C-alpha cells in the first residue's frame, strides 16, 4: 500500500496546517499564515472547496483502510464550517465567499461545493449532504442558468451580476446533473446536464481540438444569441466537459458522449502534459506540466471518469508517474508540502495555499482509490 500512505502522511499535514485555526471549524488559505487575512485567515469559498474536495475524495480513498474511522469522525466539522458560507442574501440560498450574506458570490464557486456534496452523499449515504447540493442545483439552475448568450450558465452573482455565459459554470453543472441523476434518478438532473453539455460544445468548445474557451458575451445586437467569445483555454474548462461526456455515456450509452470523450481526452493529454525524464524514478513519461494545481486537478476529474469506462490506463499512468515523481522530488518540501506550481521540482516557494495543496491531496487521495480496486 504506497498510495494510501502518500495521501494520508499528506493530508494530515494539510489538516495540521490549515484545518480549524479559526471559530468557523474551516480552512484557512495560507501557510504560513501571516495574520493579515480577512476572516482570521479563513479561506474564500473556492479555497474552501479545494479543501472539502479532498476531504471528500479522502473518504473514499480511506474506506477499508485502517484510517477509516479517522476520516469518517471528521465530517461534522468539515460540515459544521462550509455551511457558515451558505448564505440567505437578496431571498436567495447559496454559498457566498466569505461566511456572510453582503459578499460576493458566484455561480462557479457553488457548484464546485455541489460536487463535493452530492459526491459525499454517495459516501455517506447522510441525507444533509444531498440537501446541499440540491440547494446548489436550485441556485444553478434558478438562477445561474438563464437564455441570454443562447443559454448557458453566469459567473457572479453578487454584488454586481455579469452578463457573460462560462464554461467554468456551465462545464461542471452538466457534470453535476449527471452525478444527482446517478443519485436520484430523477429525470430533471439528466435533462439540464445534456442542455449544460450541450451549451459547451455548440457554443464554447473549439472544433479544431475539442478544447473549451473560456466565457462568451452577449451578442450586441440580441443578447439572446452568444457573441464575443474569450478564447482562453483552461485545463478544467476542459476537463469538466470531458468528464460529463463520459458521465453521460455510463448513463445513456449513447455511443456519442464516449467518441466525444476521447477527442477531449487526447488534447487534454498533448496540452498539459509535457515529456520529462525523472531521476528518481528513472523513467521517461509526460508529467503535468507546470501550471495551476487547482485547474489541473478538476482536469483530471475527466481522465478517472473515463478510465472507469475503457479501462484503459494510459493517461492514469501519467498522472501517477507525476505525483510518485512529485513526491519523491525536490518537489516535496520538508514540511510536507508539495510545490504545486511545478511537479518536476527545482522551484522555490515559502507560502502554500489550501486551493493547490487540496487540489493535490484530492490526486493522492483517487490515486489511493485505485490501489485499493487494484486498478
Amino acid at each position: 500500500s504506497h498510495m494510501a500512505d502518500r495521501a494520508h502522511s499528506y493530508m494530515t499535514s494539510v489538516i495540521g496546517y490549515y484545518f480549524g485555526k479559526s471559530s468557523r471549524s474551516c480552512w484557512r488559505s495560507n501557510y504560513p499564515y501571516d495574520g493579515k487575512g480577512y476572516w482570521d485567515g479563513d479561506a474564500l469559498v473556492w479555497g474552501q472547496g479545494g479543501g472539502l474536495s479532498a476531504f471528500v475524495a479522502m473518504r473514499d480513498a480511506t474506506k477499508e483502510s485502517e484510517v477509516e474511522n479517522l476520516y469518517g469522525a471528521m465530517d461534522d466539522m468539515m460540515f459544521k464550517g462550509i455551511q457558515y458560507f451558505c448564505q440567505l442574501d437578496r431571498g436567495i440560498l447559496a454559498y457566498s465567499c466569505y461566511p456572510a450574506a453582503g459578499n460576493e458570490r458566484f455561480y462557479d464557486d457553488n457548484v464546485w461545493i455541489g460536487l463535493d456534496m452530492v459526491d459525499w452523499y454517495t459516501e455517506t449515504k447522510e441525507m444533509r449532504y444531498l440537501t446541499q447540493a440540491k440547494v446548489v442545483w436550485r441556485y444553478l439552475i434558478d438562477h445561474g442558468w438563464d437564455e441570454t448568450c443562447g443559454g448557458g450558465v453566469h459567473w457572479r452573482e453578487l454584488n454586481e451580476h455579469t452578463t457573460s455565459k462560462h464554461s467554468c459554470s456551465t462545464g461542471p453543472t452538466a457534470v453535476m446533473g449527471c452525478k444527482m441523476y446517478l443519485a436520484t434518478q430523477e429525470q430533471e438532473y439528466l435533462d439540464w446536464a445534456i442542455k449544460c453539455y450541450d451549451y459547451m460544445l455548440d457554443v464554447l468548445q473549439d472544433k479544431s481540438d475539442h478544447l473549451f474557451y473560456d466565457n462568451v458575451r452577449p451578442n450586441k445586437d440580441d443578447p439572446n444569441l452568444p457573441g464575443d467569445l474569450e478564447k482562453n483555454k483552461y485545463s478544467y474548462n476542459s476537463g469538466q466537459p470531458l468528464q460529463a461526456a463520459c458521465l453521460l455515456y455510463k448513463i445513456t450509452g449513447e455511443q456519442k458522449y464516449l467518441d466525444e470523450a476521447y477527442a477531449i481526452a487526447e488534447s487534454c493529454h498533448k496540452k498539459w502534459f509535457m515529456p520529462y525524464r525523472s531521476k528518481e524514478l528513472n523513467l521517461t513519461f509526460n508529467i503535468l506540466a507546470p501550471g495551476h494545481a487547482w485547474f489541473n486537478t478538476i482536469m483530471c476529474r475527466g481522465f478517472f471518469e473515463l478510465y472507469s469506462i475503457d479501462n484503459d490506463r494510459k493517461y492514469i499512468d501519467d498522472i501517477e508517474k507525476s505525483m510518485i515523481h512529485a513526491w519523491s522530488s525536490s518537489c516535496h518540501q520538508g514540511n510536507n508540502l508539495l510545490n504545486d506550481d511545478d511537479l518536476r521540482g527545482g522551484t522555490t516557494k515559502t507560502g502554500w495555499e489550501i486551493l493547490h495543496q487540496g487540489a493535490l491531496v484530492e490526486l493522492y487521495a483517487r490515486l489511493a482509490v485505485l490501489e485499493r480496486e487494484n486498478r
